């Protein structure tokens, strides 16, 4: 979403998102740094391409081609530098030349010590209480962004951790079609499609950094949940990390966890998709969870098992045709979780990533809220490292990465819903050590 000194009247009007870095000349005096040689104003690329017949409503949403319906200049950074203002570095790159290495390591949270278990635990707390120092969300479509005396931009300030739920929210929410109609609602730009991995890929990283930045502590890092150990429980949930269960209410997150204080956003669906307007910032509800008590559903009531990890491993090209959740032989789909990991698609089947959302039964495996649960940091840095390993075991093979027919928002050039500075699939599509500054300490079965 777009940064604070974007969301003005000023910059809105005129299409250019080129904020100033040190304008020492007065204001515009340094926009993208380009007094220091960091970075220039320019235009933005977005991606031109047909997108799959399933979106009939071109012309109607926001996150079409994006970033184009909010600006059409953007700062573009030289080199290894990087950020909304060229005044930062790439992934895995610092100093002020953006000319040092850094490699930081992911690791299981259950190996991690008493003591760093409970910074981490610390850390997401606090980043659920402070600030986001960048980057404001916005409370309605650009129709209105202006508010109702068209002077009154529509941006909210909202913490660190929950515009990490924003975005995810933003990705997945329908199209609005005006008052008195039904929304749309299949779109998903970050789900059932190409961009599922490398979407989610740029997600974490942009937390791991605001944690970063906010800790100071250049080499904290995420760790990650493994699930699928074919267990019962989660293994993960206890009181010195994520919170087990509450005695007073099985749905609910025990009160000698901090996680039992969260309070959630982007949970009036109602309105947003009737009103026509977007999540804000304002929290509501708690966290509900209740591992394997899907009573209904037996299939969700067990997490996925060590062979699924190494099955769709085995699975060799990063997606098939047609792009989508019902796409056979793509790894992409097997391990989001809509076909069995041998890559067998059947309408029922819920495996990986997607039983992992579906075990928690909960907020954790609704769509729109699930990053409102932590476990989802862990949950998905899991997903990411499968992600890698697959990305190294077959060196990155983007070939079947559609370039164009797939559902919008998949298309390999296309801009990732609605990250900032704008970023396409072609970017996350690396492997880490070499390209993004982290790996995985992690030992894969066979
Ligand atoms: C680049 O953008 C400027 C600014 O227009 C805004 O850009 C988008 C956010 C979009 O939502 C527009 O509605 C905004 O107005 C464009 O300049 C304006 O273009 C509109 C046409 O939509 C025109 O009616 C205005 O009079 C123009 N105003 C000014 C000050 O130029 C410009 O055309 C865009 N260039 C492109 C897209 O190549
Ligand atoms: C995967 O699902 C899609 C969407 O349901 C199927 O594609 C077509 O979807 C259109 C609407 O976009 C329907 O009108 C058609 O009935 C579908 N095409 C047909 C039946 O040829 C697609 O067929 C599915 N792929 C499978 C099942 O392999
Ligand atoms: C932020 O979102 C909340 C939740 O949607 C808004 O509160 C709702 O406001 C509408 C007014 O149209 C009421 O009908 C709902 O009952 C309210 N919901 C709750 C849970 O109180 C809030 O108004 C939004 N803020 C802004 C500035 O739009
Ligand atoms: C969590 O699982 C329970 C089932 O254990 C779900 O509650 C059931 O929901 C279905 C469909 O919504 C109903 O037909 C059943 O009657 C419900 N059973 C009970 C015992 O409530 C619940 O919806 C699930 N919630 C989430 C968020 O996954
Ligand atoms: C958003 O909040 C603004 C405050 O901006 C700064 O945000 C962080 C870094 C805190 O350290 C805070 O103390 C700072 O002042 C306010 O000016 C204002 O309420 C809000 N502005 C907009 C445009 O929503
Ligand atoms: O991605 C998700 C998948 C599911 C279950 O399919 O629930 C929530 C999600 O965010
Ligand atoms: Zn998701
Ligand atoms: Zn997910």
């Amino acid at each position: 979403q777009f940064p604070r000194q974007c969301a003005t009247v000023e910059a809105l009007r005129s299409g250019m998102c080129c904020p100033d870095l040190s304008p020492v000349s007065g204001p515009g005096t340094d926009r993208c740094g380009s007094s220091s040689g960091r970075g220039r104003c320019e235009a933005v690329t977005a991606d031109s391409r047909p997108h799959s017949p399933q979106y009939p409503h071109d012309g109607r949403d926001d996150r079409e081609v994006w970033p184009l319906r909010f600006f059409n200049r953007t700062c573009h950074c030289n080199g290894n530098f990087s950020g909304h203002n060229c005044g930062t570095c790439r992934p895995g790159w610092r100093g002020a030349a953006c000319d040092q290495r850094v490699l930081i390591v992911r690791r299981n949270l259950l190996d991690l010590s008493k003591e760093e278990k409970n910074h981490f635990v610390r850390a997401l707390d606090m980043a659920k209480r402070t600030t986001h120092p960048l980057f404001v969300i916005a409370t309605r479509r650009s129709e209105e962004i202006l508010g109702p005396d068209g002077n009154t931009p529509q941006f909210e300030n909202i913490s660190i951790y929950n515009y990490f739920v924003w975005t995810h929210y933003y990705s997945v929410k329908k199209t609005f079609l005006g008052v008195g109609q039904e929304s749309f609602g299949e779109v998903d730009f970050s789900h059932e499609g190409p961009a599922f991995l490398t979407w989610h890929r740029y997600h974490l990283l942009r937390l791991e950094k605001d944690m970063q930045e906010m800790l100071q502590e250049p080499s904290f890092s995420l760790p990650y949940w493994n699930f699928a150990t074919g267990k019962n429980v989660c293994d993960i949930c206890t009181d010195d990390l994520m919170g087990s269960r509450s005695n007073f209410d099985s749905t609910l997150i025990s009160p000698n966890s901090v996680f039992s204080q969260w309070r959630v956003v982007c949970d009036s669906l109602e309105d947003y998709d009737t009103l026509g307007t977007l999540c804000n910032s304002t929290e509501d509800g708690p966290i509900r969870r209740n591992p394997a008590g899907n009573v209904a559903r037996p299939m969700v009531q067990r997490l996925p098992e060590p062979q699924d990890v190494a099955q769709c491993l085995e699975v060799g090209l990063f997606d098939t045709p047609p792009f989508y959740s019902n796409s056979t032989n793509s790894f992409r789909n097997t391990v989001e979780g809509y076909s069995d990991p041998t890559g067998k698609y059947d309408p029922a089947v819920r495996s990986l990533h997607n039983l992992a959302h579906l075990f928690l039964n909960g907020t954790g495996g609704q769509t729109h809220l699930s990053p409102n649960d932590p476990i989802f940091v862990l949950l998905h840095t899991f997903t990411d490292a499968v992600f890698d390993e697959w990305l190294r075991r077959y060196n990155a093979d983007i070939s079947t990465f559609p370039l164009e027919n797939a559902p919008i928002g998949h298309n390999r050039q296309y801009n990732m819903v609605p990250f900032w500075p704008p970023v396409t699939n072609t970017e996350m599509f690396v492997t880490a050590p070499d390209n993004l500054g982290y790996t995985y300490e992690i030992q894969w079965p066979s």
